[PDB]
């Protein structure tokens, strides 16, 4: 009798439930950090929330003028916020389902939002190039970051809140420090689709438009690994830290598939096949192997997948 470290060399998700509901794109799905749920954003300007395991349907969420972008949730699962092209952010209580507060400032539209871990704060990046952090509880506009000279394609707090990182079609990724508002450290250039901090909290995972995501050690400055084989040319495709089982990279892509590379030896694991337009978001379950997908206006649906590993 010993203890054996389990090293499986595949996953294999399979499809579950393809959930059916929005009526335009949908823009982003991302796992409530309890587990329970699933939300969803659309360009037909609603939010859905659905279960997290059974795909069921559970409400609606509806207040905003025009499409959202993105949805992204509190860290006690009770809260939302949500990036609009009517240039606002909303903050909606989950389980009545109202907005709670909007956030006005941006001058274009507001494409990506996250909380901070405290949840006390949430940062936004928007068309119109700046970086905005907020107070929860008044909704009031604290920072202002003049963080890029194109549209901001993604916006990540770390895991004590004390850091910012946001990517631009300028071609850049910056780090900011979040009581401050200024920038500790920038790397640089094809436009940067996507980043955000690994569950470690010491790597930042940047997805270029040049059909590569690359795992960056972001205080040496130098890039540690490298996944290539999808195809992202022209979209801000969502990418993902897969850490319940084996070590994975998730990634949408521009041919309708889902890629996962092993995070260690940046080889393709599995490509998930079914949706049939640009998998444009993917998000992984907090605790279990679950994977959720989530496709533009020719498809417009959702997909559960689940795997062993
Ligand atoms: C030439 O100029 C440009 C061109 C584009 C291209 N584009 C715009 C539309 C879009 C994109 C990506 C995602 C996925 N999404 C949400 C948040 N986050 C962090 C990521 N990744 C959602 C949406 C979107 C937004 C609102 C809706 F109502 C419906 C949809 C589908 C995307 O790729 C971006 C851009 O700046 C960012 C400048």
């Amino acid at each position: 009798a010993t203890q054996s470290k389990p090293t499986p060399v595949k996953p294999n998700y399979a499809l579950k439930f393809t959930l059916a509901g929005h009526t335009k794109a949908v823009s982003s799905v991302k796992f409530s950090p309890n587990g329970e749920w699933l939300a969803s954003s659309s360009a037909d300007k609603l939010i859905k929330i659905w279960g997290a395991y059974d795909g069921k349907f559970e409400k609606t969420i509806s207040g905003h003028k025009l499409g959202i972008s993105d949805v992204a949730w509190s860290s006690d699962s009770n809260l939302l916020v949500s990036a609009s092209d009517d240039k606002t952010l909303k903050i909606w209580d989950v389980s009545s389902g109202k907005c709670l507060k909007t956030l006005k400032g941006h001058s274009n539209y507001v494409f990506c939002c996250n909380f901070n871990p405290q949840s006390n704060l949430i940062v936004s990046g928007s068309f119109d190039e700046s970086v905005r952090i907020w107070d929860v509880k008044t909704g009031k506009c604290l920072k202002t970051l003049p963080a890029h000279s194109d549209p901001v394609s993604a916006v990540h707090f770390n895991r004590d809140g004390s850091l910012i990182v946001s990517s631009s079609y300028d071609g850049l990724c910056r780090i900011w420090d979040t009581a401050s508002g200024q920038c500790l450290k920038t790397l640089i250039n094809p436009p940067v689709s996507f980043v955000k901090f690994s569950p470690n909290g010491k790597y930042i995972l940047a997805a270029t438009l040049d059909n590569t995501l690359k795992l960056w050690d972001y205080s040496k400055g130098k890039c540690l690994k490298t996944y290539t084989g999808h195809k992202n040319e022209k979209y801000c495709i969502f990418a993902n830290f897969s850490v319940t089982g084996g070590k994975w990279i998730v990634s949408g892509s521009e041919d309708n598939l889902v890629y996962i590379w092993n995070l260690q030896t940046k080889e393709i694991v599995q490509k998930l096949q079914g949706h049939t337009d640009v998998v444009i978001s993917t998000a992984c379950h907090p605790t279990e192997n679950i994977i959720a997908s989530a496709a533009l206006e020719n498809d417009k649906t959702i997909k559960l997948w689940k795997s062993d590993c």
